[PDB]
């Protein structure tokens, strides 16, 4: 299986610049590229990536997405002086040409195909291309908004032609609408395009009616274009995350893309003078993370906009950090999306309900500037510690390890005399393992998470949980698959309990979330809809310091467990301790692999049972006043 992350860059693409005064264009500078690469070298991240040489896109390749007439006209700009280059630029909207921009445009294009080839040939798992000029505004016969050729559109057309790909997801988190991408794929159901963007009721550039949420595609491609307009500036992490949990991820995991291309503009980051949003660079570590379980991790990130040289550097690093699998930063202060965002989110969901099954219940009323420096993100010495049953030896990935000092062994006796009596001398070894693994996770940056196999649940959960609280871990999120009650108090706001059961259980308070999904064929799609639209939004607002996973000895969800384990590592900087009751070679192989940061096997695209969606929306109704990040409609005033 593939390993590593590509980084495609070349100082040559910084060798074109604006040559006359023009305040429309004054912001697109060469320094964007060199600041971004220098931030990656300063943080050690460039050195950790496979450097892949840039190349030129050939003439045949440029014609995948552009007309001969336009290619011929651009081919002439290297022969042009400054008067002639100004005359040529004035024919297009918000774009300047330079003697060397045709050259760099072919480099920005070829660099993107270089990235597509490395990911699709399994030479890396994923990667990023720092390129200039950007692409996503470019159109079949026109330059637009600093873009000459449509790099991201090339990538999808090229991956279609040369790899026989059926499904390609393009995620455009630039703050501008990528209308060139939309035009190119509006009739193509094989490319799903998602774009959020500053719209301000069409008063923001490019001022297009088609940038609105009602453009869903055309013809055989309706439902594979999703526009999410931001109609106010100042959008926050909670707005961006709400867009992902309630619009983008439900749609993306059902589409099941074979490859993910990101138009990564960081003008949607705090401090940018074009986007004027308020999302912290760290959010891009999570935007990247939430997409990495798609398509076996095959993700190509292509740089677009980004104009505040400082936020630019930090958001680039948070993205590459997540591409290399480093632990994600904790996001604090999350809650409800703002009213304008909830209106936009609500309006997209309703128009898209004709096309996607996560939104289909909406259609019938039967069931309807300075900010703090981000912290350091070091990968653990050993990422994952595993404790299988005694004497069982397994094939472990290179970043895992097996696990009792005397310090820890006195503690187990201390606990035993007080609260248990019990003498089963190996469930006493399990609690030695639980404690020594927990001590390694929290006291150290050298171990990240861990999995322990246990036999007695309630004693194991008690010590795991109590040893985590009195450590201290501010909050613990507990995720439990099974039935019966455990020794967990949801009393204070220090524990939140997700439970996945089979018998229906009336919930009382807003610090427990109980999902009784009907067993059968639709169990897999229902679990994913709950994971994306209930569990992740609450977990993210709760902001736990530790995640405790617990599986009862019972099979039915061996298909979904790796996705959850991967996604849930967006909480608590990845510190998650999983207790498996009983030995299952394959469930344990699967848990360790997701915890180790390996690739997740895709699910493929069978729609969930309506009884299950009724159950999940009753849970949203019951929790969204305490947990605002669950909201995907505007609330009604008194
Ligand atoms: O991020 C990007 C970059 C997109 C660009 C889009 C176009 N505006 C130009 C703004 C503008 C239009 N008329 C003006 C008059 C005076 C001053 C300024 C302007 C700049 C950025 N693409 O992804
Ligand atoms: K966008
Ligand atoms: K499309
Ligand atoms: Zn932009």
């Amino acid at each position: 299986a593939a390993s590593g992350s590509a980084l495609i860059f070349d100082e040559e693409m910084s060798r074109y610049k604006l040559l006359w005064t023009d305040p429309e264009c004054e912001i697109e500078v060469p320094e964007r590229l060199t600041v971004s690469y220098e931030a990656l070298r300063t943080h050690g991240l460039a050195q950790r990536c496979k450097a892949v040489p840039v190349r030129q896109a050939t003439e045949q390749e440029i014609l995948l997405a552009h007309s001969e007439e336009y290619l011929e006209a651009v081919k002439q700009t290297p022969g042009m002086n400054v008067e002639e280059l100004m005359a040529f630029s004035k024919k297009y909207n918000a774009v300047y040409f330079h003697q060397n921009i045709y050259h760099c445009a072919k480099l920005a294009a070829g660099a993107t195909l270089q990235l597509v080839d490395s990911v699709m040939k399994r030479e890396v798992r994923n990667g990023m291309a720092l390129v200039r000029p950007p692409g996503h505004h470019s159109q079949r016969s026109a330059a637009n908004g600093f873009c000459v050729f449509n790099n991201v559109a090339f990538a999808a057309l090229y991956a279609k032609k040369n790899y026989n790909l059926n499904r390609i997801l393009i995620v455009d988190w630039d703050v501008h609408h990528g209308q060139g991408i939309q035009y190119c794929f509006e009739e193509d159901p094989s490319v799903l395009y998602f774009s959020w963007h500053r719209y301000e009721h069409q008063s923001f550039w490019p001022n297009l009616p088609e940038s609105d949420y009602s453009s869903v595609g055309k013809g055989k491609g309706s439902g594979f274009n999703i526009n999410l307009p931001w109609n106010k500036v100042g959008m926050t992490n909670s707005d961006y995350l709400a867009a992902f949990f309630h619009v983008l991820l439900p749609v993306a995991y059902e589409f099941d893309p074979e490859l993910v291309i990101v138009s990564a503009g960081f003008d949607s980051a705090i401090g940018d003078p074009e986007g004027e949003m308020c999302a912290l660079p760290e959010i891009f570590a999570h935007l990247t993370h939430l997409l990495m379980p798609l398509a076996a991790g095959k993700m190509c990130v292509v740089l677009e906009g980004g104009y505040n040289l400082t936020s630019l550097g930090q958001s680039v690093c948070q993205t590459v950090h997540s591409l290399l699998g480093d632990p994600t930063p904790r996001i604090s202060g999350l809650g409800t999306a703002c009213d304008s965002a909830l209106e936009s989110i609500q309006n997209v969901r309703n128009v898209q309900s004709s096309y996607w099954s996560s939104f289909k219940h909406l259609a019938q009323s039967e069931t309807n500037i300075v900010w703090p420096e981000p912290l350091k993100r070091m990968p653990a010495s050993v990422r994952t510690v595993v404790v299988p049953p005694p004497g069982v030896e397994l094939t472990l990935p290179k970043n895992c390890q097996h696990s009792i000092s005397e310090s820890t062994a006195k503690e187990v006796q201390r606990i035993r005399d007080k609260h248990f009596d019990l003498t089963d001398q190996n469930i006493l070894r399990s609690l030695g393992n639980i404690i020594s693994v927990l001590d390694r996770m929290m006291r150290s940056d050298e171990v990240c998470n861990g999995c322990v196999v246990v036999s007695d649940l309630s004693v194991s959960v008690q010590c795991a949980l109590q040893h985590a609280l009195t450590e201290p871990a501010e909050r613990v999120l507990v995720v439990y698959v099974g039935d019966g009650e455990l020794p967990v108090k949801t009393n204070d706001g220090k524990v939140f309990l997700v439970q996945i059961c089979t018998k229906e259980t009336e919930d009382k308070c807003v610090n427990r979330l109980t999902l009784c999904l009907r067993e059968g064929e639709s169990l897999t799609a229902g679990f994913m809809q709950a994971l994306l639209g209930l569990i992740l939004p609450v977990a993210y607002e709760f902001n736990p310091a530790l995640v405790l996973g617990i599986v009862e000895e019972t099979t039915r969800l061996m298909r979904v467990w790796g996705h959850m384990t991967c996604l849930i590592q967006g909480l608590a900087r990845g510190r998650m301790l999983t207790l498996l009751q009983g030995y299952d070679k394959d469930l344990l192989e699967l848990t360790v692999s997701a915890l180790s940061g390996a690739s997740i096997s895709p699910l493929g695209p069978r729609a969930p049972k309506p009884e299950d969606v009724e159950m999940m929306e009753k849970q949203r109704q019951r929790l969204q006043e305490r947990w605002g990040l669950l909201r995907c409609t505007v609330s009604e005033s008194w």
